């Protein structure tokens, strides 16, 4: 099997004002600095074979931490990049709300139809994300694989791992620094934990 | 929302080898025993406002542990309760892959179409968590519910609560003396947190 370790990027400066980043590349907050040092200590009991990461900052940073704990290096994949939010890049909740309040509506209601003005389709992403699976399965079996990316993709990731419809993209946790454990099996992927940030604590 | 928190039973005397319990009744290991206290002790740092448990010894041994500590009652459900195992009941899985190995088979590769011989069906325990949690959403709206149950009654809640076929029963882990974080929401249901043992620390045992 392929064991398969799901991370989301730690805190970037955007998370806790709730703006948009999609494609945009904010550093890590202080906060999301403390929680990256906290998850590679976590993953460093692990045995690691490869660490893939999105290219922004917020991911690569937070790959990078777990990368120098067991002295592996990271490999950026643009495949696991976050969507392109497109117009919401830059704007808070509230002003998606304020604004676009009929596109907020059917983002959390039909997630699968959604395709950002000036940016991505979700249906884009599910696209993309799978195919990267598909590849890592076959060059990763009997591995440990880290994959480090963001709300979007890995949401997608979820769908297509367990080889459900789009139309659930909602229904996965993912909070900073967290991780998921999946076990890629050879009829099925299995997720054995979802969305784990004990190792966070406080922060 | 309904914030539901969906336990495993902790360890029981029979998880730790394998064998095949269904309906039958084994007790916690001393391990298991102390799962429990250490699970009850994680959830009671938050408000809870009903439990709920299977009747057998293993669940309902967790759930009086959670439930002592927040000042609840459990209410027994046999809704939530083992599936029967029938035949496979009281055998090890590997006499199970030795004597029944396309029963085993069938298990595995296509849960959704099992039955067991003597027992129940895997569909039955979807019907019936189903029906369970349909009435959990309504009852208990803007509250916080544990549910205490086993893997096969749990990984059917999964498929339930997703609006999944009961094909994707086994793609989720359920650990002793685990807790999951749902919510259910108006229009879907959301894992937060799936199978965190976390808080049992050198207890925490995968099987
Ligand atoms: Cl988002
Ligand atoms: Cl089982």
């Amino acid at each position: 099997m392929v064991k398969l370790i799901l991370v989301r990027a730690a805190e970037s400066e955007w998370n806790p004002v709730g703006r948009y980043q999609g494609l945009l590349d904010p550093d890590l907050s202080e906060r999301g600095k403390k929680q990256a040092k906290l998850l590679a200590q976590e993953l460093s009991r692990e045995h690691l074979d490869v660490i893939y990461s999105s290219p922004l900052k917020r991911t690569y940073l937070t790959a990078l931490e777990i990368a120098e704990a067991k002295n592996l290096e990271v490999i950026k994949e643009d495949r696991i990049i976050e969507i392109d939010h497109g117009m919401w890049s830059g704007m808070l909740v509230e002003e998606v709300m304020e604004k676009y309040p009929e596109d907020f509506r059917r983002w959390v209601e039909e997630p699968h139809k959604v395709e950002f003005q000036g940016g991505e389709s979700l249906a884009s992403v599910y696209n993309r994300v799978k195919g990267f699976l598909e590849e890592v399965r076959k060059r990763h079996w009997n591995q440990t694989v880290v994959v480090v990316s963001h709300t979007v993709p890995m949401r997608a990731m979820y769908c297509a791992l367990l080889g459900v419809d789009l139309s659930k993209f909602w229904s996965f946790g993912c909070d900073n620094a967290s991780y998921s454990v999946i076990h890629m099996e050879e009829r099925r992927n299995v997720i054995l934990k979802l969305n784990i940030t004990c190792h966070l604590g406080e922060f």
